[PDB]
């Protein structure tokens, strides 16, 4: 058992009580010296590590081209400049062993921390020699940490997609199921990870041109689609409530399932309009939808109308046909299954519309895997193969986290958020997704990002300050709130300096100001007088400012019809020495094993004398946690990806009752504790 | 139990020893008396019957409108001239359960069978007054009988495609796996039989780009093509035999299959060039190949390659992989498949293609359901989205059988072979499939046809032949090189009238001439006097009538690039009085039951008289029957659906001596006792 290993269990070994928090220093610093350095590649210069990493297809070659080599030495002279140490095992072990690009045969290590991080900022760049500078220290002070599909594969020849996220609308046709099931396949065939609203597709038992009782439904097709990305080396399907398959549809992932119904590679999520909330409440029969029905009589689809508006007028409608259920039963049974696998992912489609800025492109219908992307979208029609087709908007997503710690302790938030939006900007205009027509479509034209956060229970606990404190809540509704403020300002400075909005912006609330109204009646400074001196040496935008910068955003628009949102943390976490996104830390330490030997990670940060504020999540009060994650979601547009932390000592009720009150609070989506689609 | 059941059960109580075979004509004279004509709906008048039938959606109005209805009244009059009476119970039977319109409630019959049989002719000849009673005449008199999609739905509004067999190419991208699934859910939701080709997709563990042992191989496609056919309300895959994945391919059909591996919807057929089967006989270790390295190396798929020319420089290619098996082994497997389903369809490639006429197209690469039809084909490629595609040319085939016994006592060979060609060309020429390119490509650029016979076993046993005599196959060789003769004259004359051939005719050995050779020098009139003496009345073809045949063919080419196959005849073999197809027998008397009552079928023509010429087909030599099937097959120019019928007692040696002495003969295909695919 190697040495680093051995200093590393050394911390469970207690001293005067207390762990051995300080071996780790010890345990990485073996790792290298006695391993990593060992194994890393080393060039007599920087010119032959490039021209050895180009001429052997590891690197590619136009966008280092862009570069006079002598900028090449001083951007990854930059990186080097640092002198940056991994301050745990862990950290340093996820991003050699998931991060460090190594030679075909495996052997050897070609990139150092820094080697990525130079690249992926020259690649950023895009010649600009010194904002490849700016872009080296931004990652390597670990303020912002771009997306695994993104950090990962910049620079690379047999590099996979930037983009790995997607969302796709389905139209009611055999010729519209036969190219979503391409499309699945030729994004998952690039790494993607692809969510499908099922929604509009007619249910079980419908008509197929004159002959009655002809459909299988949406399971049919969920079939076909589990099929299809087992075939091509993960999806999810989405279904609104109100669907007269939903029951089926939830049936297909109980884990009894029959193997006829069972579906095993597709996750689910479910669509709830404030209708069926107020039915659940009043424990008052409801009705569910046929949705072919519908569009025979109103000329549009059940899933692009107003449910709280036509709800009566569906169920009174002699030419509709539909279904009574259990409400309350049917919200139960969200809960079972939720226990057994985490999703469905549930989405508060009224929580969402009710601040979306772009409703006058669609209501927000669906969301991706692990539900944190809330955008816009609009179904194609794909025709018969001699006629042209109608190609809509479909989702994508590229994304990025912000750390939360080091934002402040280089008082930073400006221009985090500021450079973060370039990068993320300029990952969407070098996205061209081949054979996903209303993907490419809808790329160009909405030219959404997704900027997140992490490490904020580090942070807090970090500066004595409890998770569930209404003090925390204090740090993040201010925080946030900037973030927000410099997105949006960035946004129409890309805007106002290119010339170009998003399409059809003059028709968002940015454009009529009502996305403003909250910033310039309400003041977001702390109330707390200790998480105001945390923002000591930052400007906090007053009500004031927001009015400025609403003016300014009504004279130049803004580039992005979407900007924030923040995803899950996976490994990369570890490489950030960040807790996982903005949840609170499941575990104090970790125990993991690998390769026969068992290793320790404590939070990043634990101390004894900071023991208290590292409290894990499943001793936490949801109710506390949900308005936590209500604060942050005042200030991002888009959604958060949010895992209840519970026991098993939860009855039914206990859990529909989080629900509920999650849906009280205004969140948007929601599920219990998507490699694709996190950062 | 009604009447019609008593007098028809009584058959089967002897009278002297003997059964009582007239008491069917009892029993269907009393199922018309006491219920037949209770339930048909009876109009004052024709124009009456015809304005009701059109008014609510049953009928077509299109190809009624083209007919003054005084012309109308003639062919309807012509058709009730014949004063057509079903000899026997299950023959009127099947008509009025399967084929007879009744009404949408299905309560009563809008459809006498001269009503079908007049409509049909009305749709044939398309205006021409004189040709639709020609057309009346010729399957009232029971000569002619289109297949079942054909005679089901001509002149129907609501009406299924009157084509229902296709065959489809596969090019081995992700691009056209997705069509392919798309192309057989089209043609599947129309009611067809989709067979495609599996050939050209790259073996298990074969690279994709770069990523070695990155492909799921032919079973992946199999299980996705699987599913389609479940969800658009049955197929086929067919497979080389030299191809990598032989293996896997026949074990996804083993009853004992993994659910990992099975496939419940999808027939299969193997295609066995020459070389296997001297492999075989040699009893020497032979090799499977990937197809991508052979693709990679040659530039061409190992399915447009002739293996007997390249397997000894495909197995000395270091460049090329192969895996060695066992083709003694592997022909014994096969043999116990086709004991457990009936298929595997065996096609020995070289028999089919020694005596291909259209080579210089492709040389026959598979087959369909039931493996009768032999033809030509291109494989297409789906690009990318944004790119045109390059359509080839897929198969589909309409269909129609003769009835020997009424053509011989009609002494109407000609007259029957040319009028059924019309047909099918009219079938051809009013066919436009979309959402399937290359079927519409091909059937418009090759205008193929397949006219067939039934009822061989019938007239042999009521002209005292048996099946298996020399006598019988003397028959044969005749009848056919007549069908076969007034086929290709009616094409030529088809050819002259309209100035035109199908597509690339002058490369064919129809054009060359060489297609000729055999009946310029050999003379194919009966050896036999008593078979010469069945004939009398009608003209045989001398080798001088084929010479002036040859010469015609040169100078107008043809229309047709294949014209004569023999499908298997289901339910309309009732209908029609008429043994099935070409082969023996199966039982003397069918015993079936039905909502709760025996129906007994003694075949069409069994008497006491005449048992011994009845003799079932398990009693037969089937060797014998490989030589009939052999001797017909000379005069087809694609195949014949041939089931094999075995005793359990058969050892697998004797099995695979069967499979060797069919090859030996010549045959094309062989299975063991497709819908769509029948006649
Ligand atoms: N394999 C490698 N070998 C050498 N330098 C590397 C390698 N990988 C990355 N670098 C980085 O490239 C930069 C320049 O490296 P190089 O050794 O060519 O220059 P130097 O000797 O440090 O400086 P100067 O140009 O003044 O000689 C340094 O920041 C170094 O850390
Ligand atoms: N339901 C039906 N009622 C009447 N005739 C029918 C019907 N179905 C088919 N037919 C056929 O239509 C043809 C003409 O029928 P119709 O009764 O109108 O004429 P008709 O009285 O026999 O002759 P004519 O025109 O000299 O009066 C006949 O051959 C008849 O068998
Ligand atoms: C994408 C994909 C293809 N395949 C199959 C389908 C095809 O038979 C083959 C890949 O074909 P293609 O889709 O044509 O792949 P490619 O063009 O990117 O790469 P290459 O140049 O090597 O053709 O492998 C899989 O088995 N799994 C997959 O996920
Ligand atoms: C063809 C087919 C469609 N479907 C589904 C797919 C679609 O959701 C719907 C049929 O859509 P379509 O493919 O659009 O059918 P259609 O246009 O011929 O008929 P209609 O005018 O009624 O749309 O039913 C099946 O369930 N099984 C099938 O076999
Ligand atoms: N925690 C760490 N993170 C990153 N690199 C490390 C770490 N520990 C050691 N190394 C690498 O090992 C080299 C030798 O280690 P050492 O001599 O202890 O440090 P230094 O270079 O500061 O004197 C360092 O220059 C560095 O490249
Ligand atoms: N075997 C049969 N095939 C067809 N139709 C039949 C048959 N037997 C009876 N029918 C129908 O029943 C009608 C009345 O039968 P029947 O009086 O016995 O015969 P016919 O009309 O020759 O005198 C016939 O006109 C005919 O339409
Ligand atoms: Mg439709
Ligand atoms: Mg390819």
């Amino acid at each position: 058992v190697p040495k680093w290993i051995q200093l590393n269990n050394e911390i469970m070994i207690q001293k005067d009580g207390k762990f051995q928090f300080d071996k780790d220093k010890e345990a990485v610093h073996s790792y290298f010296v006695d391993y990593i350095n060992q194994n890393t590649v080393f060039f007599h210069n920087l010119k032959e590590k490039l021209d050895y990493l180009v001429e052997n297809q590891y690197y590619e070659e136009e966008f280092l081209s862009l570069y006079s080599f002598e900028d090449i030495k001083e951007v990854f002279k930059t990186a080097y400049a640092k002198k940056f140490r991994f301050p745990s095992f862990m950290s340093a072990f996820k991003f050699y062993n998931d991060y460090a690009l190594k030679t075909n045969d495996k052997k050897k290590i070609l990139e150092r921390y820094e080697d990525r991080i130079s690249i992926v900022a020259l690649f950023f760049a895009n010649g600009d020699t010194e904002k490849a500078k700016e872009y080296v220290n931004l990652m390597i002070n670990q303020e912002y940490q771009p997306s695994t599909p993104t950090f990962l594969n910049a620079g690379r020849k047999r590099r996979g997609e930037l983009v790995s996220c997607f969302l796709l609308e389905v139209n009611d046709s055999l010729n519209d199921i036969s190219r979503a099931i391409d499309i699945s396949m030729q994004l998952s065939k690039l790494g993607g990870g692809v969510s499908l609203n099922l929604s509009k597709l007619r249910a079980k038992g419908e008509a197929i041109k004159d002959v009655e009782n002809a459909t299988k439904g949406v399971v049919g097709v969920m079939k076909l689609l589990d099929n299809a990305f087992r075939y091509a080396d993960s999806g999810a399907a989405y279904l609104n409530i109100f669907h007269r398959d939903i029951n089926d549809f939830l049936d297909t992932k109980k884990i009894s399932a029959d193997e006829d119904v069972r579906v095993k590679t597709l996750s689910i999520g479910v669509v709830i309009p404030d209708k069926f909330v107020e039915l659940a409440r009043e424990d008052k029969a409801a009705y569910v939808f046929y949705p072919h029905t519908i569009y025979k009589e109103y000329g549009q689809h059940m899933d692009e109308m107003d449910m709280n508006e036509m709800y009566d007028k569906f169920v009174d409608n002699p030419r509709v046909k539909k279904e009574k259920i259990n409400p309350r039963k049917l919200l139960e049974k969200l809960a079972m299954l939720r226990s057994e696998s985490g999703y469905p992912y549930i989405m508060f489609q009224d929580n969402v519309n009710k601040v979306h800025a772009n409703n006058h492109i669609s209501k927000v219908k669906f969301s991706n895997l692990c539900s944190e992307v809330l955008q816009a979208s609009q179904v194609s029609s794909y025709t018969d193969y001699d006629e042209e087709d109608e190609i809509g908007l479909d989702i994508s997503c590229n994304l990025g986290s912000l750390n939360i710690l080091n934002v402040m302790e280089h008082k930073s938030i400006e221009k985090t958020v500021k450079l973060a939006t370039d990068s993320l900007t300029h990952v969407s205009e070098t996205t061209d997704i081949r054979n996903a027509p209303a993907v490419r479509r809808a790329n160009k034209a909405m030219k959404s990002i997704g900027l997140g956060a992490m490490n904020l229970h580090g942070y807090l606990a970090q500066n004595g300050i409890a998770y569930e404190s209404p003090e925390a809540r204090d740090f993040a509704n201010t925080f946030f709130m900037m973030v927000n403020f410099y997105s949006i300002q960035r946004s129409a400075e890309i805007a106002k300096e290119k010339g170009e909005t998003f399409d059809q912006y003059e028709g968002s609330t940015y454009a009529t100001g009502e996305y403003f109204d909250k910033y310039v009646s309400t003041d977001f400074s702390p109330k707390y007088e200790k998480i105001a001196n945390l923002f000591e040496g930052m400007h906090i935008p007053t009500t004031e400012d927001w009015k400025k910068l609403k003016a300014f955003v009504a004279e130049h628009g803004m580039y992005h019809s979407y900007r924030l949102c923040i995803a899950p943390t996976g490994s990369i976490s570890y490489v950030q020495s960040s807790t996982a996104s903005v949840m609170p830390i499941m575990e104090r330490i970790e125990e993991r094993t690998y390769g026969n030997s068992k290793t320790y990670y404590p939070m990043p940060g634990l101390a004894s004398n900071n023991w208290f504020f590292y409290k894990e999540a499943y001793d936490m009060d949801m109710f506390k946690v949900v308005d936590m994650i209500a604060t942050i979601q005042q200030h991002i547009d888009q959604g958060i990806s949010f895992t209840l932390f519970l026991k098993d000592t939860m009855t039914t009720r206990d859990l529909n009752r989080i629900d509920l009150y999650a849906h009280h609070r205004g969140i948007k989506t929601i599920y219990y504790a998507c490699l694709s689609c996190v950062v």
